[PDB]
């Protein structure tokens, strides 16, 4: 009946963090996380691409109205993450190390509480232009 | 026998359009398409990445000669879409809303009339740097 | 004294247009404007970088509060140009060809009506990644 | 038990090469490879994105420590390829045409000698911004 | 005579900060700095372009050996700023608000202590792709 | 009077080279040129931005017809440099080290033979995204 496609939107947020696990010693944390372990933290301009998939509406031509996607991303990414210190301002990271992997997972989870079932396809997080994580709910 | 790979080429074209469905009222169109419904239209520098897949030739080292891909894309994308008004200059859009989704579908279809069977893998269309559609023939 | 610096902000707007001069005939307009003379128009995702200059405030560390710069650009660029047909929705282009040069000049003039005297340093307009105009009020 | 994700790192290297097969005549090589057949060669700033996949560590939050990935890529890509003439400085290309396809294959193979089994997911090679090859070991 | 040219090198550093002035009160700092006044900070992937000018050497063809330029920038930018909290790890920012303007000024001053007299021409700092400051020692 | 503006056009060419001076010995060339002194060469995807300046025509709205600018650049840059080995295929580099500086100078000189007197304002050459030279005929 209807064609299926993937629709993506990109957004970026600014945040600080420090890679550190209290399960690891002061020295193991330094060895494992290196410079990212700097005691006072550091930061990034994160770029997030959220992809949803579904059938293309025969009337509107939309898999999902980009206005709605913007709103979901505002709620799932921008409000809790933008201009925040991940480890101190985001409850989820009080006990989870804020690697790019876990930021992708956190965003995936947040989006799932809001998006229609089966809509979310992928969450791609660029920590820098050179470090990227793709999480697809697996 | 032979290794398989995906080969992609990017091209960009300039076009104007207006998101509007005559199945929707003047006001519903405004609600659904917002600013994209501007009566006199607006435009974009579309970026299209076309991916074909196949075995890597044991002699030439090519999945498909990029010269041929350029030619197919010139014919399928540039000739009908570049420096055009999608809704008024492209017959296909006389009755289809010109969303990014439908531009990807249109390009996929165009390429299929020309490419060897099983060659086309994906058509990725960037309407802006922030709005992207991936269509894989599903 | 106080240190002087240049502060720039980038914005993108979507718009369509047709390069056409009523002073020229149908054949001249084609010769001069080529593919951009497409009767039904075409469009671009314009990127504009606005640079203002001045002294770095000794308390706030700002040449101009970027919040303020955003508002100025919102009023001078986004509001009148975003998602518009330059030649039909913008009075200025009624009798002025909408080349990248004239868009840069139009934006410069709009900002000058709003900005503090001497604040504006440069307006840079990318019609595409390859076609760029810089205007400095000269 | 544990979430799985894809982790990617990008690196770029500079290299010269000439597309030419001694199985093809002087003239066939010209027809097939065109400008890329220039007798004295030409060059590129290659961009390579290497993706590995696996479970996200419950303690460190890493699929693979980026420090390790950097080291593997230094060894598999940078040492043999950076600031080299592919056809004359890389033994593998003495008998294989240095197309983007074969550079991706070469890097995939190199990484396989070093990476833990099942870690490598994809090798994406940008010869230019417009010519890209994705090889996934198929 | 000898030809004169401008030679630029780009580097990126990761850092966090809070825009906050002790001269201002809690409410003023919020008014002035908005979201960047987040108590626990935030961060960016800063990009810095350093331009030096001078004569093109008649033997080496260099204005300055880029190896040398790299070292200068490594000492002036990377070492003191990369993976740091600007306001707590950099003495200069103890009593100077860390806007993009002051980061550009701080970098300019660091380079001036190291570079040959008259070599430095410009320091360009991108806090984000959209917020840019150019400092030329004025 | 007539308004004056700067019109820029970007092009990319692929080329290889070896940084080596016959005036220097084998050890000096290694010290000075390092990895770029690789005997068999290496290459880059050079990006060149050409800026011309002048009055904005009152009828066409152009400083110079971009069609014309394209042709000039095609003749001055693409034709002699694209898909070439700079030191063996370009006579100018027979006795001139092919640094980014000399490539910018060579391009400037080529454009000056073709362009209207006083039209050329700047030649910007990116050897890589990180190494840039600006030449203004000084
Ligand atoms: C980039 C640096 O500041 C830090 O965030 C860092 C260092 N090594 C890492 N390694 C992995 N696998 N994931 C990360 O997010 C990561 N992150
Ligand atoms: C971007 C804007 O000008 C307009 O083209 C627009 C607005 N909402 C949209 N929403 C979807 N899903 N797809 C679109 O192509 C789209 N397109
Ligand atoms: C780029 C093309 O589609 C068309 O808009 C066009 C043709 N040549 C041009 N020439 C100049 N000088 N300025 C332009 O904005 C311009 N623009
Ligand atoms: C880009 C050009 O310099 C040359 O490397 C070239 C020309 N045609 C090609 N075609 C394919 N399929 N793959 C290539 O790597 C390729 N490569
Ligand atoms: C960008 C935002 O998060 C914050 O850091 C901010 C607020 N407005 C600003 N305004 C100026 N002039 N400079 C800045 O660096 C600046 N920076
Ligand atoms: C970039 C590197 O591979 C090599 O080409 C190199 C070495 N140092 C350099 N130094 C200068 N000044 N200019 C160059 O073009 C240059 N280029
Ligand atoms: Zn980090
Ligand atoms: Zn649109
Ligand atoms: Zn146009
Ligand atoms: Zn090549
Ligand atoms: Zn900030
Ligand atoms: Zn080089």
């Amino acid at each position: 009946l209807r064609r299926r496609a993937r629709l993506s939107r990109l957004v970026s947020f600014s945040a600080s963090h420090r890679l550190h696990s209290p399960s690891l010693s002061a020295e193991e944390n330094l060895k494992v996380f290196g410079k990212c372990n700097n005691p006072n933290g550091h930061g990034h301009n994160y770029k997030v691409v959220v992809t949803i998939h579904g059938e293309i509406d025969p009337v509107t031509g939309m898999v999902m109205n980009l206005t709605d996607l913007k709103e979901y991303m505002e709620e799932a990414i921008m409000k809790p993450l933008d201009h925040k210190n991940l480890d101190l301002d985001v409850p989820y990271f009080a006990d989870v190390v804020s690697t790019t992997e876990n930021v992708a997972v956190y965003i995936w989870e947040n989006l799932q509480r809001l998006l229609p079932v089966g809509a979310l396809y992928k969450v791609k997080v660029y920590e820098t232009d050179n470090n990227i994580v793709v999480y697809k709910g697996e």
